[PDB]
């Protein structure tokens, strides 16, 4: 309804006025409720140099339910699966209307930097992250080269 549209426009404007570091987001075309986003691989992470795309769909009662957010770029990470689904509590049980796309993008950036142990969406990647970090990094770098450049 009009409440969601007002908030979504305000958030688009918030991102333009204070352009993050290393992320962007906004409507695909003219559909305010369907956005794209991009996140640059953080420096000093195995994703450095990559560019990762995401899709975002706002519900019609945003901001009082969460947006649906998924990666569209393949990534080697314990909490993001091959469907691009993202295990992040803010997008589920922990949503609040005080969260915004900017905060969500910052949280996903931090998640790339430091995975969540409790949430292995891809159990084998979570295992290599815990047991052999240098191997995890090497493979995450290789997938950044293959998919995100
Ligand atoms: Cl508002």
């Amino acid at each position: 309804g009009a409440m969601a549209l007002k908030r979504i426009h305000k958030e688009l404007n918030d991102l333009a006025r204070d352009p993050p570091a290393q992320c962007s987001a906004g409507p695909v075309g003219d559909d305010m409720f369907h956005w794209q986003a991009t996140i640059m691989g953080p420096n000093d992470s195995p994703y450095q140099g990559g560019v990762f795309f995401l899709t975002i769909h706002f519900p019609t009662d945003y901001p009082f339910k969460p947006p649906k957010v998924a990666f569209t770029t393949r990534i080697y990470h314990p909490n993001i699966n091959s469907n691009g689904s993202i295990c992040l509590d803010a997008l589920r049980s922990q949503w609040s209307p005080a969260l915004t796309i900017s905060k969500v993008l910052l949280s996903i950036c931090s998640l790339l930097c430091d995975p969540n142990p409790d949430d292995p969406l891809v159990p084998e990647i979570a295992r290599i992250y815990k047991t052999d970090r240098e191997k995890y990094n090497r493979i995450a770098r290789e997938w950044t080269q293959k998919y995100a450049m």
